C-alpha cells in the first residue's frame, strides 16, 4: 500500500500494524545549572511512564503524517490566480481524506487559516468571498488535523516574490530558536524571551524600505489538551511533563500588535460551558449540529454551508451573545505591513522532546 498522486490513501492504510512514524526527537536543553538533562533517555521509570502513553503519542503522529502529506501537496499547486475558497476546499478535501474523517474520533481540528498580507491569523473565506491570491501575497497556511481529539496544530507561510525571502527566514529562525528552547521545567517567559532575541536580530528590505523585524507580541503559542487548542498556557509559569504545546511565532513589518478586522469565520464553543437549554428553535438546531460535529474544535461558516445548514447566522449571534460560542475574528496588523508565522506541535514526552509535526521541508 503506497500513496497515490494526488494524496488520496489515508494514514491509516499506509501503516497496517497501527504503529505510526516518530517526529523529531530531541534531547531537553541543559537545566539552569548546566547539568544534562539526557539521563531521561536511559532512564527506566521515564521510559516506562513514556510507554504508558505511546497509544496518545501514537495518536499525534498519525495526524502529524496526515499533516505532512497535505502540506507537500498543496505546496505544489499553491499559486497566484487561485481563489483562497479553491485553496481551502482543495486542501480540507486532501485533510479529510488522509485523516479518514470519522465524525468526532477523526478528522480536521480547525479551520484552514489562509491568513494575506497584514492579516496574520484567522482568516478563512466565507461563501462568496472572491478573493482570488496574488503574485505579491504572503499567506499563512494554518490547518490542523487530530486523532481522537490528539491535535496538531502546524503553520508555514507561502509567497511567490523573493522580496520575503529574509522575513520568512527571520521567523523560522524565531520558530525553532523557540522549539529549541522549550523543556521540561523551562519557564514559558524564557521561551518567548528567546524567540524575541532572534526575530529582532534580523533586518528586512522590502520595496526600498528597511525593517527591523517584530514579533507580533499579542500573538503566542500555547499549550494543548485534548479536543482543545488552547489549554490554558500561553508562550510569552513552566511547561510540565507530559504536556504538548504549538510553538509558533509570527514576524511582522507592522506595529508588532494585531487587533479585530474583517469578516468573522472562525468559531469554537467555550470548553467551560456545559448543557445550556435552548427553546429558540432556529439557535437550538445549530447548537445541536456544532456539538454533533465540532464538540469543542473551532469550526467555520464554510463547514456549517456543507452540512446543509442555511439562515443560521442570527442563530449563530445568539450562541455567541449567550457565551456559548466565541467569535474569532481575523487578527491584523496596521495596512500595508507585512506578516509570516512558522508553527509546530512539540510533545514533552517523558524520555525526550518530540517536534511530532516536524517533516523534511520545515
Ligand atoms: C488566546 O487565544 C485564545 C484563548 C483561549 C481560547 C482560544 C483562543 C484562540 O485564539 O483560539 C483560536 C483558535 C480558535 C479559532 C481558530 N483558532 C486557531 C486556529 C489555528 N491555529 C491556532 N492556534 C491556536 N488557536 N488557533
Ligand atoms: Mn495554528
Ligand atoms: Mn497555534
Amino acid at each position: 500500500k503506497v500513496q497515490t498522486d494526488p494524496p488520496s490513501v489515508p494514514i491509516c492504510d499506509l501503516y497496517p500494524n497501527g504503529v505510526f512514524p516518530k517526529g523529531q526527537e530531541c534531547e531537553y536543553p541543559p537545566t539552569q545549572d548546566g547539568r544534562t538533562a539526557a539521563w531521561r533517555t536511559t532512564s527506566e521509570e521515564k521510559k516506562a511512564l513514556d510507554q504508558a502513553s505511546e497509544e496518545i503519542w501514537n495518536d499525534f503522529r498519525e495526524a502529524a503524517e496526515a499533516h505532512r502529506q497535505v502540506r507537500k501537496y498543496v505546496m505544489s499547486w499553491i499559486k497566484p490566480g487561485m481563489t483562497m475558497i479553491e485553496i481551502c476546499e482543495k486542501l480540507e478535501d486532501c485533510s479529510r481524506k488522509l485523516i479518514k474523517e470519522n465524525g468526532l474520533n477523526a478528522g480536521l481540528a480547525f479551520p484552514t487559516g489562509c491568513s494575506l498580507n497584514n492579516c496574520a491569523a484567522h482568516y478563512t473565506p466565507n461563501a462568496g468571498d472572491t478573493t482570488v491570491l496574488q503574485y505579491d501575497d504572503i499567506c499563512k497556511i494554518d490547518f490542523g488535523t487530530h486523532i481522537s481529539g490528539r491535535i496538531i496544530d502546524c503553520a508555514f507561510t507561502v509567497t511567490f516574490n523573493p522580496k520575503y525571502d529574509t522575513l520568512l527566514k527571520a521567523v523560522k529562525d524565531a520558530t525553532n530558536t523557540g522549539i529549541k528552547c522549550a523543556g521540561i521545567d523551562v519557564r514559558l517567559c524564557d521561551v518567548g524571551e528567546a524567540i524575541q532575541e532572534v526575530m529582532e536580530s534580523y533586518e528586512v528590505e522590502i520595496d526600498g524600505k528597511t525593517y527591523q523585524v517584530k514579533p507580533i507580541r499579542n500573538l503566542n503559542g500555547h499549550s494543548i489538551g485534548q479536543y482543545r487548542i488552547h489549554a490554558g498556557k500561553t508562550v510569552p509559569t513552566r511547561m510540565e511533563e507530559g504536556e504538548v504545546y504549538a510553538i509558533e511565532t509570527f514576524g511582522s513589518t507592522g506595529k508588532g500588535v494585531v487587533h479585530d478586522d474583517m469578516e468573522c469565520s472562525h468559531y469554537m464553543k467555550n470548553f467551560d460551558v456545559g448543557h445550556v437549554p435552548i427553546r429558540l428553535p432556529r439557535t437550538k438546531h445549530l447548537l445541536n449540529v456544532i456539538n454533533e460535529n465540532f464538540g469543542t474544535l473551532a469550526f467555520c461558516r464554510r463547514w456549517l454551508d456543507r452540512l446543509g445548514e442555511s439562515k443560521y447566522l442570527m442563530a449563530l449571534k445568539n450562541l455567541c451573545d449567550l457565551g456559548i460560542v466565541d467569535p474569532y475574528p481575523p487578527l491584523c496588523d496596521i495596512k500595508g505591513s507585512y506578516t509570516a508565522q512558522f508553527e509546530h506541535t512539540i510533545l514533552l514526552r517523558p524520555t525526550c522532546k518530540e517536534v511530532v509535526s516536524r517533516g523534511d521541508d520545515y
